[PDB]
């Protein structure tokens, strides 16, 4: 159509809450979101990676998993309830999905209120200004707008020269919405998604294993994702460490034929499996922009879009939002609040920049690890060990105790600076609920808390988070910290 | 025996802390605490009253009810769970109560490994330096020492004036040693003691009723509330607003007879019931104490033990601690820490001082309700509602969504200064974990938060405390909450 005061490409998580700002500041919003199958053939609404393939799905069978230790538990408190109770993977997904859909016609609601076309068509530049598009029979349709932005987010990846991958394998994006239980599944990879995926599908009774090649969780703190894994293959999980594909196989009985390198014992086995999900860390969708029509640096390595402090890019006025960003962390709130952000900054007379610093964050496996701030190793490396106190417990929870189940991996530690009154660097947790812990004390890292406020910062009992609160014996001191 | 450097009177809560703490000063301690049973009869181990009658068999209650909505949360997901499913008294209070025991003979070991003379022994003053007790075969001793502890803390208050009280009534104190179900149930209170235990009798599948004089949790937040008590009776917990008890008979059934004044409709009816709880507040226990044959004043309203900032007294040597010190929060967390921190005063060479102020609490009712620092109305009282801004939030947990359970009263209020930055005063949370989320939040006080500080802060996604960083519409503004 003609032109718009404000146009988005992408519309999810960043550039859905861009939008919506953006239209809520009287200003003439359009956005293009189209969902480019997925190798298997998967696809779905308006939302975004989060609302359809990544949090809610996830953290929905998260909770699924986590009711099947809800019903063992049970008995112990009385609850003579039938443990023979299967679970069937069928009604799971129904129910997810119907929820996933919920939000896609709840975004288009809030879209046609607040009066935004949009465009259900897969953008790519032309020149600076405009865009050109295909939609689902295909057919152009010419697109502009003064200020444009960027938040076509990445997709999962693919490994390459592995026969068989394409052909067989499966995503964290065809996951959530198989129709029929994936049985037997590995799990190929050591970022968040994978370890989450294995574990609520261990969760559900499914026979899962993980193959790492190398370390877990490569990022977050060594030391808690050290323990994440332990309690998951101590619960179910099965693992294949230092292990590589290189080759899968249909069997005339559809089962598939995962051959590997093992770099840790032999040399080479192989493993049948009824699924094999590959989750091996995402690419920015920028590939079909065509970018370079319009002039917009990109970082090699990853295939990013270079900004500014405001989300800026090579053009003036081209901004870039969320998983495409480079540097930016790749989290649903912060894409969202960084596109409100640029949106008050555009048309909204606000001078605030969006803050990426200490965000928490969480990963929801079997036993969730939630933290914010710096890792421990992170903090030494910007400080010293020298100039670093760190205080650390193990701990039970009340709930626990009755339910009769193991407490091992429920660590608390928290990195402070060593000279008083002891900034708060960062703050770990492993236990239940781990998400609904850390958020708080990611206030009080934002306000700059110490550790001598938290020894005058009474807990809340009987809880897990006040263990935060009652932490006393430093790594130091040397100290048995159960 | 002869002298100990610190005795300590009440082996509880606040007691066992200071003990502990000055035994690992190296000080010669000693501690006395009996436990005069019940009106029913009922009695119980050392660790005082959160132990055996409060936090501990309490919270594990809750989590029993609790689980059994998580088993009709289950058959959403995809567990085919028998529904039909019976829930007996006699396993829960087993499990319970032999978890209790752990706490006592787990405090015993502490108390030997550190080496404390316990006495199980009912003392009382004699002299300003000695006291004279009791044992269970009655029989006196000499007691002395250069400082002397007072952590008696309290006990349940029976009603004045109502014939059938103690004769039939039991108390907090004998709910959670039952040996067989409560079966029909009539909680007399509006205390949060009240509302938690007719609430998980609730979630037990109990016919429970609530019997309230005049408004619910005075001394809390209002509006929060009222949101609580109205989730209660939308899910199962029947209430009888502005009624007092007039007198119990009991039939030849064995049955209970209780006969009402309703002051909000009729003027009197009467209902049978299997038990009745009083749960109409707790009374300082100084009874026994002898309290003026040492010259230790106390305020006659509420017959606690007046105290100096250094939880001191009339005697400079003796101090009071925990329930039975005036003024003092009626909380374990407050008097773990304050008996410790007197002890490192004592004989620890510390000069720091417990502050009780902004302290976080949870009132574990079916949903639970969470709080730190000042009621909104207690904010207006201190500042004006001209120089207060208000913002909340009506928000709806992920996994509620799939279970299909209802969201009304998961509702979130941050009560701040007006003025920039707007610096928090209280928060108020009302929903699932909310101790668990509440807790980091009290750090955030502790440092003096501020909105501003709050907006700056990104929330972990998916969670329920996300929503209290989310919150951005203020009552004062007069928009929709949800
Ligand atoms: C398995 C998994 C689990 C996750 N769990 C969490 C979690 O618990 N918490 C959390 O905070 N984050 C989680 N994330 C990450 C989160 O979903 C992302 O950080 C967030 O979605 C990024 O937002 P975005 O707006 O940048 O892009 P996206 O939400 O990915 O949206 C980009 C949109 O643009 C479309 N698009 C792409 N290219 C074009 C084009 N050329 N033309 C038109 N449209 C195009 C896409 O198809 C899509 O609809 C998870 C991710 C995965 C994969
Ligand atoms: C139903 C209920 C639920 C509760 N839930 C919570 C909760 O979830 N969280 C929370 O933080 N708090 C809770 N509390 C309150 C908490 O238990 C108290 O605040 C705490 O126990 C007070 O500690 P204390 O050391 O002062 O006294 P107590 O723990 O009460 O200990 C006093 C001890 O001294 C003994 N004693 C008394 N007089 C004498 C004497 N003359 N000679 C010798 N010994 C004597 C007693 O018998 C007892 O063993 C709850 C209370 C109740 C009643």
């Amino acid at each position: 159509q003609q032109s718009f005061d404000l146009l988005v490409i992408g519309g999810g998580s960043g550039g859905l809450a861009c939008a919506k700002e953006a239209a809520q500041l009287g200003k003439k919003v359009a956005v293009a979101d189209y969902v480019e199958p997925s190798p298997r053939g998967t696809k779905w609404g308006l939302g975004g990676t989060c609302v359809n393939v990544g949090c809610i799905p996830k953290k929905l069978m998260h909770q699924a998993a986590l009711l099947g230790g809800m019903i063992r538990d049970a008995h112990h408190y009385g609850w003579e309830v039938a443990q023979p109770v299967q679970h069937n993977w069928k009604t799971m997904a129904e129910a997810v999905q119907n929820h996933v859909k919920s939000l896609n016609w709840g975004h288009r609601v809030q879209l046609q209120d607040r009066k935004v076309k949009y465009f259900n068509i897969k953008a790519s530049f032309v020149d600076e200004h405009t865009v050109r598009g295909v939609d689902k029979g295909g057919k152009a349709t010419l697109l502009s707008a003064e200020h444009i932005v960027i938040a076509t987010g990445g997709r999962p990846r693919y490994p390459t020269q592995v026969k068989g991958a394409l052909e067989y394998g499966i995503t964290s994006d065809d996951i959530f919405w198989l129709k029929e239980s994936p049985g037997k599944t590995l799990v190929v990879g050591a970022s968040y998604v994978a370890l989450e995926c294995a574990g609520f599908l261990t969760g559900i009774g499914l026979d899962t294993t993980v193959m790492m090649r190398s370390i877990p969780l490569r990022g977050f703190d060594q030391q808690m994702s050290s323990l994440v894994t332990e309690h998951m293959e101590s619960h179910g999980t099965q693992f294949l460490k230092g292990c590589v594909p290189s080759h899968i196989k249909k069997l005339p009985t559809n089962q598939l034929q995962v051959t590997w390198e093992d770099h840790a014992s032999g040399k080479e086995d192989t493993g049948t499996f009824d699924t094999v999900l590959w989750a091996i860390g995402r690419v920015p969708e920028t590939r079909t922009l065509n970018l370079e029509k319009a002039g917009i640096s990109t970082n090699p390595k990853n295939q990013k879009i270079i900004v500014d402090a405001q989300e800026a890019t090579s053009v003036p006025h081209i901004y870039a939002i969320g998983d495409v960003a480079e540097g930016r962390p790749e989290l649903t709130p912060t894409a969202i609040k960084a596109g409100k952000l640029l949106a008050q900054r555009l048309f909204g007379k606000s001078s605030t920049l969006m803050d990426y610093s200490n965000v928490p964050t969480t990963v929801f496996t079997p036993l969730e690890y939630g933290c914010v701030g710096l890792s421990e190793e992170e903090a030494v490396a910007l400080h010293g060990q020298e100039h670093v106190e760190v205080y650390h417990a193990y701990y039970k929870p009340l709930e626990f105790t009755v339910a009769d189940r193991d407490a091992s991996q429920c660590y608390i530690k928290m990195v402070c600076m060593r000279e008083p009154p002891q900034l708060v660097l960062g703050l770990h947790f492993l236990g239940p609920n781990a998400g609904e812990v850390t958020q708080g004390f990611a206030l009080g890292i934002k306000c700059g808390a110490s550790y001598a406020q938290v020894m005058q910062t009474v807990g809340i009992h009987p809880t897990c988070s006040e263990e935060v609160v009652k932490l006393h014996i430093s790594k130091r001191s040397g100290l048995e910290p159960t």
